C-alpha cells in the first residue's frame, strides 16, 4: 500500500559540457539505482504531448485487416520473418492489451546485419500511408529523439559507475543498436475480460506479472494513469505517475555488468480499468557488443562474471520473458 520514491532529476545537465554539474546529476542516478531502481528523468527536451497525441490516433485509427497486415508471427503464421517488429494484437474477451513494435530504421535489405540473417535483426513493417499519413515519418523521427535521450543517459550512468562518459554509449550506435520502440494501448473495455487479469501471489489484480526487463536500460514514457509497482524487500510499492517525464530504470544486463551493483528492479503491472498508453524505449546495444563486466565495490573493480555479448543476452532474454509472463 506504500509508494516508492521515485525521484524527479534533471537531466538537461547531460546534454552540455558543464561537468561539474554532470557528476552532480550522476549522484543522483547512482543514488536512485541504488535504492528503488526507478526515476523520473526531467527538462528531457522530448515533445511527449505530440508523442501522445499521434500514438492516439494511430491506435484509434487502425482497423482489423491492417493488424493482421502487420502481425507479428505469433498472429500471423505468414510472417515468419517478423517476431520483433509489427503488430501485437489484442483478442476480444480474452487480451486486452495491444501494441506496434519498431526497431532501429536503419534496418533496411541493404543493411549487413539483414543480408546475413543475423538473429533479432529486422526490418520495420509500416501501414499504409495514406490511411496513417505522417505516422511512419512521426515514429522514425521519435526513435532518433529518444535514442539521443538515452545516449545522454547513458552518459550519465557511466559517470555515476566511476567510468569516463563514453563507457556504455560508445556501443549504442545508430548503425546496429538492437534499441526498440513499443507502442502499446490499454483499453478501457467494459466488462473487462477476467482472463485479462491475473491475481498475484499477494492478491493485486495484475496487468502483466513480475519481471527484469531484458535491456540495458529501459526509457518509459507513459499517459497519467497509475499502474506501476516496484518489489522491495518489504513488498511492492506504487509508482507514481508522470506523464511529463520519462522513467528509466535498469535492465538485466547492467545488473550482470555491475556485479549486481546496480540491480534491475523487479516490476509489475496492476490491472486498472482506463484508457492509458505505455511507451517503452529498450536501450539495447549492438549483436556484437561485449562490455566486460566490473564490481564497483571492489577497489580494483575485479569480477569474475563472464562478458556476454549483447546479442546472445538479448535473443535468449526476449524467448524467456514470452515463456515466462506470455505472449504479448
Ligand atoms: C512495463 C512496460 C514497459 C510495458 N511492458 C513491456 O513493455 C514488457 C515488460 S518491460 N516488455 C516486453 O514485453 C518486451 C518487448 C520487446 C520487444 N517486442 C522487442 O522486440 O524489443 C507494459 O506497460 O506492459
Ligand atoms: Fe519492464
Amino acid at each position: 500500500v506504500s509508494k516508492a520514491n521515485v525521484p524527479k532529476i534533471d537531466v538537461s545537465p547531460l546534454f552540455g559540457d558543464d561537468q561539474a554539474a554532470k557528476m552532480r546529476v550522476a549522484q543522483q542516478i547512482d543514488a536512485a539505482s541504488r535504492d528503488t531502481g526507478f526515476f523520473y528523468a526531467v527538462n528531457h527536451g522530448i515533445n511527449v504531448q505530440r508523442l501522445s497525441q499521434k500514438t492516439k490516433e494511430f491506435h484509434m485509427s487502425i482497423t482489423p485487416e491492417e493488424k493482421w497486415d502487420l502481425a507479428i508471427r505469433a498472429y500471423n503464421k505468414e510472417h515468419q520473418d517478423q517476431v520483433r517488429a509489427g503488430y501485437y494484437l489484442s483478442i476480444p474477451g480474452k487480451k486486452a492489451v495491444e501494441s506496434f513494435c519498431y526497431l532501429n530504421p536503419n534496418f533496411t535489405p541493404d543493411h549487413p546485419r539483414i543480408q546475413a540473417k543475423t538473429p533479432t535483426h529486422e526490418v520495420n513493417v509500416w501501414p499504409d500511408e495514406t490511411k496513417h499519413p505522417g505516422f511512419q515519418d512521426f515514429a522514425e523521427q521519435y526513435y532518433w529523439d529518444v535514442f539521443g535521450l538515452s545516449s545522454a543517459l547513458l552518459k550519465g550512468y557511466a559517470l555515476a559507475l566511476g567510468k569516463e562518459e563514453n563507457f556504455f554509449a560508445r556501443h549504442f550506435k545508430p548503425d546496429d543498436t538492437l534499441a526498440s520502440v513499443v507502442l502499446i494501448r490499454y483499453p478501457y473495455l467494459d466488462p473487462y475480460p477476467e482472463a485479462a487479469i491475473k491475481t498475484a501471489a499477494d492478491g493485486t489484480k495484475l496487468s502483466f506479472e513480475w519481471h527484469e526487463d531484458v535491456s540495458l536500460i529501459t526509457v518509459l514514457y507513459q499517459s497519467n494513469v497509475q499502474n506501476l509497482q516496484v518489489e522491495t524487500a518489504a513488498g511492492y510499492q506504487d509508482i507514481e505517475a508522470d506523464d511529463t517525464g520519462y522513467l528509466i530504470n535498469c535492465g538485466s544486463y547492467m545488473a550482470h555488468l555491475t556485479n549486481n551493483y546496480y540491480k534491475a528492479p523487479i516490476h509489475r503491472v496492476k490491472w486498472v480499468n482506463a484508457e492509458r498508453q505505455s511507451l517503452p524505449f529498450f536501450v539495447n546495444l549492438g549483436y556484437d557488443s561485449v562490455i566486460d563486466p566490473f564490481d564497483p565495490r571492489e577497489p580494483n573493480g575485479k569480477s569474475d562474471r563472464e562478458p556476454l555479448s549483447y546479442g546472445d543476452y538479448l535473443q535468449n532474454g526476449l524467448v524467456s520473458l514470452i515463456n515466462k509472463n506470455g505472449q504479448t
